[PDB]
């Protein structure tokens, strides 16, 4: 399965000249800035049941459009953000938040840096299961984006940032939880 | 099975890091916790791997304030592992940024040429590519055994908990991800300015 670690740095723009969107076009550059992009919506294309992510900053117009489109396949998406960030300007999180998807933030002032997405988590989708009334789901399996604070900015800004992105069991059932523990305890907006 | 083993995790800080202050302290005045989210218990585990380095820790930092994680890379120094910083250019002067005095001690620092932000919050121990290069360097016909640790993470990961901001870092020996985050500190370090 996938595991990978993404990175922006200095070079993801060296090859512009080239170049349900993105469509990248291939190039030579290891380092693109846009293969990059392609690579975190598409792990967000293949959500199946469940999107949960918790998240600092959320600016990025690519990302907030495979959020949309996952929704209209009928995943159910969650949203956990920084309580200063969630509704500044040039955040994505109210127009997602008007097509009903559920918000939470901390009570505490603090810098809620844990920026990391779960597709699919298996504690997750048999929660869904449960209260969906199933016995059988169609097959999926636990993706965890993860990294650095921006790499929800999907190469906004020319930064250096990263993220890895795993179907590694145990990772992907820590965030899970952690998820859901932050769930649990965060308050609505 | 010795291999799978070793270190992999992730680490989280939250805000339940500190619910077990007092039980700490009782314990410290003579009378271990049961918080799975201890704070103290993460930085341990932190600490852990830098006191394991051999030969390299290479360090990709947005910011470096933490005391106690400049106290564990400065017992590293004096055990003969060479370290070396990639921080961002603006934070380096920042307050309470411990960079100037591990530079003093000789620990070279780069950073990046331009003002754009260097959120990298990585770390490599002994990365089988940097170990080579040192053996090599050094004209060493072998090194003593040692093996890949990275930690890398949320942008403050590094702070150790202390804020008790929402932070978290995987800590793996594991070889594809290791190799990975070594070959990004050697491109950047070549390409980057003192
Ligand atoms: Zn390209
Ligand atoms: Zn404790």
């Amino acid at each position: 399965r996938v595991h990978e670690v993404i990175i922006f740095n200095e070079l993801g723009e060296i090859c512009a000249a080239v170049h349900q969107k993105p469509q990248v076009s291939p190039c030579c550059n290891t380092h693109c800035s846009l293969r990059n992009v392609a690579k975190i919506v598409e792990q967000i294309d293949r959500a199946v049941y469940s999107i949960d992510l918790a998240i600092y900053t959320f600016t990025s117009l690519f990302l907030a459009d495979s959020i949309k489109r996952a929704l209209q396949r009928g995943v159910i998406i969650r949203i956990i953000s920084d309580g200063e960030m969630v509704y500044s300007k040039g955040s994505q999180i109210s127009m997602l938040a008007q097509l009903g998807v559920p918000v939470r933030v901390p009570i505490t002032t603090n810098l809620m840096h844990n920026a990391f997405c779960i597709i699919d988590g298996f504690e997750r989708v048999e929660e869904i299961r449960l209260l969906r009334k199933l016995k059988f789901m169609r097959p999926c399996y636990s993706i965890v984006i993860s990294g650095s604070v921006n790499w929800t900015a999907l190469g906004l800004g020319g930064n250096w940032e990263n993220c890895i992105i795993t179907a590694d069991d145990k990772l992907t059932a820590t965030f899970q939880a952690e998820f859901q523990r932050m769930w649990r305890a965060f308050a609505k907006t």
